[PDB]
DNA sequence: GGAAACAGCTATGACCATGATTACGCTCAGGATGTATATATCTGACACGTGCCTGGAGACTAGGGAGTAATCCCCTTGGCGGTTA
C-alpha cells in the first residue's frame, strides 16, 4: 500500500498581515531582525510567537487563536474530519514554543495525546510512545517535534501525518 | 446554766485616687548682635580709537588619498537537544 501526499496551500492570515508588513517594512518595532529568515519564518508559522500578538492579560483561550491563525482553521476542519474518519494523526513542527500553543489548543478541544519534545525525559518518551501506540488508543492527536521526534520510531498505529511547517 | 462557737460589727491601715506644687522648657519677650541697605564719593581698570603690518585670503597647479566596484569566505546568528549543576 503506497502513501498519499497533499500540500495544503493556505493563505497567510489577514489578521497577522499587519505584523507581517511590520516585519517587511520594519514598522512590532524596536527589536532584533538579525535573522530575517527566522523572523518571517515565525510569522509564516504563527503570529502569537512575536510576544504581544496575544494582548490579553488573562490570555484568553478561545476560537480567536484559530481565528487569528492562517493554518489552524484548516486544521480545525481536518481535525473534525479525521475525528469522524478515525484517522490517528501525527503532527510535526520545528518550534517547540509553537507546540506549547498547540498543547494549549489541544486542551481547548479536549483531545487525549502525548507531547514528546526535545529533552522531555527518557522514561517519559517510552511511556508516551506506549500510550499513543496502545491498542485502541483514544489519543487522537500526537504532538511531536521534527529534529527530536522522527528518527527511527515506528507509529504503525497511526496512518496520517501532518507537517505544520517545512 | 455555763461554755464554746460562730457571726456581725467595728475600726484601722493600706492603697489608690486626686489636688497642688514645682521645675523646666519654651516660646515668646526682650535685649544683643551682627547684616543688609542706601548713599555719596574715589579710582583704577576696562573699553575704545589709532596706527601698522603680516597673516589671511585668494590664485594656481599637480599628483596621489580617497572613493567605488567586484569579489569572497569566513562568521555570526538562532533555534534546538540534551545535560546538570
Amino acid at each position: 500500500l503506497p502513501k498519499k501526499e497533499l500540500n495544503l496551500y493556505v493563505g497567510m492570515s489577514s489578521m497577522q498581515k499587519k505584523w507581517y508588513k511590520k516585519i517587511l517594512e520594519k514598522d512590532e518595532s524596536k527589536t532584533r531582525l538579525l535573522n530575517i529568515m527566522m523572523q518571517l519564518r515565525k510569522c509564516c508559522n504563527h503570529p502569537y510567537l512575536f510576544d504581544g500578538a496575544e494582548p490579553g492579560p488573562p490570555y484568553t483561550t478561545d476560537e480567536h487563536l484559530v481565528y487569528n491563525a492562517a493554518k489552524l482553521q484548516v486544521l480545525d476542519k481536518l481535525l473534525k474530519k479525521l475525528k469522524e474518519e478515525g484517522s490517528r494523526v501525527l503532527i510535526f513542527s520545528q518550534m517547540s514554543r509553537l507546540l506549547d500553543i498547540l498543547e494549549d489548543y489541544c486542551y481547548f478541544r479536549n483531545y487525549e495525546y502525548c507531547r514528546i519534545d526535545g529533552s522531555t525525559a527518557h522514561e517519559d518518551r517510552i511511556q508516551a510512545i506506549d500510550d499513543y501506540n496502545a491498542p485502541d488508543s483514544k489519543k487522537f492527536v500526537f504532538l511531536l517535534t521534527t529534529r527530536a521526534g522522527g528518527l527511527g520510531i515506528n507509529l504503525t498505529s497511526a496512518d496520517v501525518v501532518v507537517l505544520y511547517d517545512s
